[PDB]
């Protein structure tokens, strides 16, 4: 039975860290000239640490301190797609990557339109969920993918494999979607869909560990870093929770807030 | 510039061949079984070749309100049977997504027949309209090929699921250009790329979907797929051909929406 | 020790079980508009459903009367094929499956000729079984794969991968046969073959039952059933048998008669 | 119309030269330690080489007898080597399937044989015959030039893997199809259809071999293969492409089954 | 015949562009966080940009001294970043392979240098020298391209991913004739025939690196890569093009591996 | 600790034995009509046959004749390749698993520079192995792939996934090789390289021993042998032990000097 208190604890926990992750690698994504946009993430940095450090059971108000903040970083977003779009800018996200990140910010915002209310944000829809976060998964496997050193083909390829499931889970949620048009909203072949989708959820999570510990300890060649693979299986953790509440299944063994080695505990 | 008079015939002949045809396909692929379907196909089938062949530039805005009434109730004849196929109490012969682009077909003349009953030409959407509406159409379109040929058509089979692949693939690209559009910018090269790529693979597809149709008119190929879904497959890439050249300013197709090389008596 | 009454009882079962499924798919496979084989498939429904409701212990007068409705219906079906390459019919199974059940009912034939004499049928050669079977099971995963939904591809990938698997074997035992002509007719090579396949049917059977409970649970999206889930693996059961008992391998713990939902005790 | 002093002397000279081939590719093939084999090889090499070169419009019936015991001669040292095989009781350069294979053919020289002995023209068999024994055949042909290239001939071997697939293709199609015969139809257009695509892929494929034949000749491409092998290879092809554009009714292929461009000495 | 002052004037403006380029890369690919590195690339881009113009017919013999010393230091701070990435020492935006390759670039520059320090036209090297070090070169370009494409641009990855094989395929061939060499057979069909093959290649990728450079002048594209990127790119590919054509004796290619045809300003 | 006589005598016996397997191999890929190198690979099947039934641990003049015989199998190996590429030789061998041969005789005269000074040969460094034993897996499990029947699919792809990995792990090798400019000889990507190809070649010496007992008991078909099988996996047992020892790994559970079944004790 979900509460205001702890559901607006965690997620302005979940969320505050992931854009504190997302200005931080835009950051250092931004080649040294692009310095109006280097001051830009470094403001947001800021803005979204110290956000997260303050955050406390005392809540309503901080929620509009919080979408203020959000709704800024996702101008700074789209403003940066806009000059990829138009050779403007040299980053080294590619733009669907940066889309990625708006679809993230705007659940929070989805959310702090409750939470600034005081009301407790509902589960959605199972396929709520799906629309969302299944391209997400996708664009985080190609990122793997990218990232890797030409050498690292097993690698690789096991990241090849997980986007490609993730993107055929995406097209059977967009028809499935479409099946919802005959006013049956819950229907057996939806329930073992998202089912099999956190099982994959599940081997994608293992996958994003083995990859933080050979960042960790410089095992593998790759252009990622230990921080982005836990930023991944955070986001990829509050995903199967969403699914689980949503679609009645079990609880995930995984903290969507925080990773087993990045903190200083 | 576009017309009301022949905006309006176009797109009433093109959905309601299009919608005789589902009529039709739903009406064969039905379990000898499901009375009470086949009683509604076949109404369906009557309804459509009737109201196909009664449009004319006599009486049209009332003319639309009369399709209008009957591709609601084909859409809920649609909807129904995906119903019964999700819960396992229907036999027939159609997988529930090829049922699904059927309803979402069916919608886009609805949303024409909107401005078409208040007397307006619709207009020509932003081009990521007709794109989000037609690549799964399309890929459905190669699928449904791919799996309805004899186990033995390994080199037809290679080629429908090469287009199916190419058009997922697309589709994974206009949702995300489709998010681009948050930037505001509505029109920008990368977009206008797209959719000439996509236009070259809607060009391949339709000599495929042509040869196909050969093949079945001769016999020459071992399937349950008939020349008359080939014909129907091709017409509509057509219309979304058609679109695509109007909304993003390419050259129009030399293909016909209303009517394949083989399926008329004249 | 086989022995001709338990032999002609199995026989019958297994095969009129078969026959009267042939019927009923053939049934509702043919478009409404097809009058005329509609009332003879409701024929061959009725036909063989009486001649297994039938059988019993007291046999050879049986068999003859078995025997001209199985020929009965070997002609309907090739009736239909060859409409199906004169451009004739609408029905939804492609030719070569329905080939494959014309070869179905020639081995009931077969087995019948023993049968209305009164002999046990013998056990052939494993390498008919082979040339028989092998086709037959790869059109079975050939349909599955082309009965489901488009979005279903972790399934369809998987009924790929069994189709190849027994196309090559198939070829293999073309070969094989080949060989015979040494007159040398049993050779290891032949023996470890027919071990490989027997492991491939038993993974297939697997397979056909997950398929049967996703049926029957209308989990995964199709125009197959259950039914025909249950027959596959029937089949590929008898397969095994004979694969056994030809080959001198352990005994499969399946049953050609009867699945494990499909019944009424 | 065929008479049979010219379809004899071709049927002689085809076979004949193919006999002589494949009793010389098992002659290099022996491991040096097998010696009586060795003579047995050696044996066949001079004895179709003789015959080869001895057949004429001189005595053709008695000659048909002679060639007969040769080839049965010749069969049975195939399947003796098999036998062999599959004791593990021989070293042989070729797989079982490759010499099974050349049992597949003996045999055919063999029912020719029959009509020639009795100074019959053999007929051209319905055009299925050929496919259920030129397909595997083929399939062979691509496979053991895939095994036969170095481990660096990448682009060879996949261009090789992708013939080897497409014949086992066809053959799985030629399969069922023979038993679609058994509705009593025995003509109709999907066979048609069928020996036309296989006819291209064989002309596809006689340009690979003939591409092979002059990367082995130049010592261009790593291989345990060898410029005669790939001439065999396109000569079978050509009398299979000639057997099914009579058998089928087809443009005539232009090869000569009975001589390669490079191995001959005029 | 090739002269001194053409073949230094052309070694210099061909490896001080490539060196200006890396430079330029490595200076944007730092996160701004990586100050020391950042002002050593910038001190770069200033360098090879004044040598390269500064590059001319009077004194070259004492300028290839300076061309040196340059070429020395950027190379051991390419090395210094490669021994960082390899011990999770700093942020940089190349994986270690492609620092890896452009360190075995600025190797060949030094042994040219060696020869034009003392005045003398270097030598044009066994082409089996310039396929050891291009082709894992040429692959780590397509295997950049490929990882350099958005998530949605699958036809252009599905390319260079071949382009990528075909390259490190290639390469295994190299390696393995370079063994051959030991038979002191320095030249042979089959390595004549190789280079050829790998000159078709590099052909078919400069084309596609064209195209790719075409796509980011026009932003129809979605990558991180950029159009300089692919100029550079095609500008080695010629220069690999043009070594091979010299030393194995092949037409002389049609490109200019100094400039390429947008970037310039006249 | 390693010391002179365990070392001279085990690489002796290793290196003595594949070069014997090398002379019958070549021996028996000869076409009949190749009459002087036939006699040549008779004289080297002799010659190492009796050179490793000499060795014993009174050494360091054995190593010389040794030596002189290593060089001289070397030019015959050469001999061939150079006949091979001017198409004057008829051998069952493509002119690249010959080319491996060279390398390894390679090895061996690199290790008896060593023995016949009296000194114990050093481990080498990792990468070192990894440049003349990853080629050589690749070519190993492209021989396997070449030698089967068309019919032995499953054997051909998964001797074809074995070829794959090893050129993948040999394109590593090159690069990691050209890290060691930067003086940092042993860093962490390069030690977990090496763990991933030793349980890449524990994976590989399984499926060697299941190719070896197949030909032994004539299941497979092919062109192989089982000593073929059991010399690939003396070698790779080699490679194991020496990456165990260069890279400070867990020793391997194999025998370099002789396999399971090929021995008469
Ligand atoms: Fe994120
Ligand atoms: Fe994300
Ligand atoms: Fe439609
Ligand atoms: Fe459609
Ligand atoms: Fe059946
Ligand atoms: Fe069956
Ligand atoms: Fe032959
Ligand atoms: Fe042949
Ligand atoms: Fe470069
Ligand atoms: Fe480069
Ligand atoms: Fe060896
Ligand atoms: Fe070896």
């Amino acid at each position: 039975e979900r509460n205001y208190e702890e559901s607006a604890l965690f997620e302005h926990q979940f969320w505050l860290k992931v854009l504190t992750d997302h200005a931080q690698f835009l950051l250092d994504a931004l080649a040294p000239k692009e310095k109006e946009d280097i001051k830009k993430a470094t403001y947001f940095v800021e803005t979204f640490t110290n956000l997260l450090n303050k955050v406390r059971n005392v809540l309503m108000a901080f929620s509009k301190e919080a979408e203020q903040a959000a709704k800024e970083i996702r101008a700074f977003k789209l403003n940066i797609i806009q000059k990829q779009l138009e050779g403007k800018i040299t980053i080294h996200f590619t733009p669907t990557f940066i889309n990625h990140m708006v679809n993230e910010v705007e659940e929070y915002i989805a959310v702090l339109e409750f939470l600034k209310k005081g009301e407790v944000p509902p589960v959605f829809h199972e396929l709520h969920y799906h629309l969302v976060w299944l391209t997400d998964a996708a664009g985080h496997a190609g990122s793997i993918s990218g990232g890797l050193d030409l050498v690292e083909k097993r690698l690789k390829e096991k990241s090849e494999e997980f986007t490609k499931h993730f993107e055929q889970f995406y097209l059977k949620a967009v028809e499935m979607t479409g099946y919802l048009r005959t006013e049956l909203h819950h229907f057996p072949a939806l329930k073992k869909f998202t089912k099999d989708v956190s099982l994959e959820l599940k081997l994608f999570s293992h996958f994003l560990h083995e990859v933080e510990e050979l960042e960790l300890s410089n095992e593998v060649l790759s252009v990622l870093s230990a921080r982005m693979a836990d930023h991944m299986a955070r986001e990829e953790c509050y995903y199967l929770l969403k699914l689980a509440q949503s679609s009645g299944l079990e609880m995930p063994k995984c903290n969507p807030l925080e990773g087993h080695h990045h903190h200083h505990h």
